[PDB]
């Protein structure tokens, strides 16, 4: 409607360095085709950027600026196919529905087997469908239901993320369609193989939900720790079923259950012994003398068998186990602080040039806007993507400049802790200062010039 | 410290609900294998052991409530298989892994949890009384600006900035 | 007094790697310093400031 | 008042140059 509105909308500013050094501010159209980019990649980009060891995320944002354009390309082309599109809009909801149906089916299975908002509504329907038909036809329809809803669901997946775009190569490196993939094969196998197989689609909650997956992280995330520590744990309860063995052979005695001798001795073999260990000490607080037989104090061996009770509770219980368990609360903390330090640079520091806020404050222009208008990331990408539109013979001065940059893989023309705002004008008003300075002695040299000719024409 | 625990409730209720999960599929794989072995003694008010692994759901619900409260695991409650029985390897690794990761991991989850929550409330108290016993309520300006002027940070904020004013 | 131990460790391990991989060896100067000007950190460790030089 | 001293001096400075020029043009005249 308002032609200033639409200029004001279409045209984007940056600022960018040249070989000399010296900043400069370019203003120009945006794209087209880099409006069809969506809200949902911004977001992740913005969120997914890692910085490098120089501090700065801008090499990161620079090599996923074809992988945007592409998907601007690729969202253009679905918008042209609205059935395509509209799947791609609601592939949140098809989810979820799929996580419900799976939910359900699994809550009759462990309710009833073996047999022979409007989520309460569901509930009522299902539980209609279950006196009416049975167990038997209302697991088969949920099962069906989720089937299909799961695969409309992996369908919108692939078209809205556009990660074919990539290759088919990607689509089969990408995790989370591999992921899909076997949830659609495991609502396959509960369909017709075998109910029980539902309950599988459980560990999809773990996908679904992030606080879950943060706590299985402080888990993964130092996994060979645990696993190095239990290998520990077990290497003791190997020297210790050997010296068990090789001394307290006999102590070793366990009550057995036969089904239709009271006692059996669990330490005839060393390593019958390991595992007897391995499994009822670790498994029995005490350790493994709980279960050895206990002796009495008349006994020559008594106090031997106490110093070895002992030194098995001290050492692979007290020590050696409550090691995985700190392990774990360091991996806690550690996420913890990682977490922090990753949000605090994001929402304290420019994304381009790194500038912290507290520079901002107490100038003329704040670090909000700085972020807002001068120093906007999509602003940037938007230039290199008309840069790499742009035809050659058409390129401005900065521009054949910047694709000159991009053609030698050099990122220098990204503005690295330097801002327009911060320090141009400061120098403009010192520069000014200067100049009326030199004009000042300049003034003065002239007047001493004119004095000195005026005493040379006195004497000659 | 009930704020340390109510603080992230949330993650220790999805930590219990992971940690149904694994019991169910362990359930699963005991009515499936292990259905015999589950024999619990039974006393009645005026048989000794009864089967509590007939049904799936009966499985479920007998571990969920031993396993969860028998230190060792589900094996604790489990008839103990004698060395000659074929499937008494295969009941050791079932014990093991329960214990390994029902008890063992999942379950100092909760509590690895609670003492992030304890670490998270300590940063957070100690950043909000340094910030606010070490700066200007108002401008925000740091005590360390004001020394070595003639006005100092106190007689800053109790006179020059004072927010009541 | 383990986890305690665990936690000063890997404060400890995170301070030492942070001074390594963030300052010179011989002069101690912060990266920092050497952004936007001629000669960058890494540059200046390279060539300028080199241990085995 | 410092910056406001030394602006001063200067002015006083270009006040005697001008008034030296001046004298010179007179003298010229
Ligand atoms: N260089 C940057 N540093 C930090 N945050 C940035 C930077 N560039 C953009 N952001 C933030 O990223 C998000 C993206 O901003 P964007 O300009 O896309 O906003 P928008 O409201 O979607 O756009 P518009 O209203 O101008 O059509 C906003 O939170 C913006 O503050
Ligand atoms: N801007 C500020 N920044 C930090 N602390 C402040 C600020 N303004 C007030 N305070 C503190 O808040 C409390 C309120 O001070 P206030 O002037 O009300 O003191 P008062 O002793 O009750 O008053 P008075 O003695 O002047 O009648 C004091 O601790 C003061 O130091
Ligand atoms: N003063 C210093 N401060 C920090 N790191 C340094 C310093 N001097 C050297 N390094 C690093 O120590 C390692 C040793 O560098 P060095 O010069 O030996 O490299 P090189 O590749 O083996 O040698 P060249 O390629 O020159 O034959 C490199 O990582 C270098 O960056
Ligand atoms: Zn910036
Ligand atoms: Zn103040
Ligand atoms: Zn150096």
């Amino acid at each position: 409607e308002d032609p200033l509105a639409y200029y004001e909308n279409h045209t984007s500013q940056i600022e960018i360095v040249r070989q000399d050094r010296s900043m400069e501010q370019i203003v120009f159209p945006v794209p087209g085709i880099c409006q069809f980019l969506t809200e949902e990649t911004k977001h992740r980009l913005f969120t997914t950027t890692e910085q490098d060891e120089q501090g700065s995320k801008v090499s990161d944002f620079f090599d996923q600026s074809s992988f945007l354009h592409n998907e601007m390309e690729w969202q253009r082309k679905l918008r042209s196919m609205p059935l395509i599109y509209w799947f791609s809009r609601r592939m949140t909801l098809w989810g979820s529905i799929s996580f419900n149906l799976a939910v359900f089916i699994n809550i009759i299975i462990a309710f009833f087997y073996p047999y022979m908002s409007i989520r309460p509504l569901i509930v009522a329907l299902i539980l209609r469908s279950i006196y009416y038909l049975g167990i038997g036809p209302t697991l088969n329809i949920l099962g069906a239901l989720n089937l299909t809803n799961k695969i409309v669901f992996v369908v919108s997946f692939v078209g809205n993320r556009g990660t074919f775009i990539r290759g088919y190569k990607a689509m089969v490196m990408d995790m989370e369609f591999l992921y899909h993939v076997g949830y659609i094969l495991t609502s396959v196998l509960g369909l017709f193989a075998h109910e029980l197989f539902y309950s599988i689609l459980l560990f999809d909650l773990i996908y679904r939900e992030e606080t879950l997956f943060n706590v299985i992280k402080s888990v993964t995330r130092n996994g060979r720790s645990i696993l190095l520590t239990a290998l520990l744990a077990l290497i003791l309860v190997y020297l210790f079923s050997i010296v068990g063995f090789l001394f307290l052979k006999d102590d070793f005695i366990l009550e057995v259950d036969r089904l239709p001798d009271s006692t059996e001795r669990a330490c005839d073999t060393l390593l019958m012994c390991i595992v007897t260990v391995m499994n009822h000490g670790l498994r029995n607080g005490g350790g493994v003398g709980d279960i050895l037989r206990k002796p009495s104090k008349d006994e020559s061996l008594f106090p031997a068998r106490v110093v070895y009770d002992l030194l098995f509770f001290f050492i692979v219980i007290i020590i050696v186990l409550n090691l995985i368990f700190g392990v774990i609360i360091d991996t806690f903390a550690d996420l913890r602080s990682e977490k922090q330090k990753k949000e605090e640079i994001l929402k304290t520091t420019c994304f381009i040039c790194g500038l912290e806020r507290d520079k901002f404050d107490n100038k003329t222009v704040s670090f909000e806007e700085h972020i807002k208008l001068e120093h906007n990331m999509w602003n940037y990408l938007y230039f290199i993507v008309l840069v790499r539109v742009k035809n050659k013979t058409d390129y401005t001065g900065p521009e054949s400049y910047v694709a000159q940059m991009i053609k030698n893989k050099n990122l220098d023309w990204f503005p690295r802790m330097r801002a327009m705002s911060l320090v141009s004008n400061e120098g403009e008003g010192e520069q000014n200062e200067i100049r009326i300075l030199q004009d000042k002695l300049n003034s003065t040299m002239k007047l001493v010039s004119h004095l000195t000719a005026q005493l040379n024409e006195l004497k000659e």
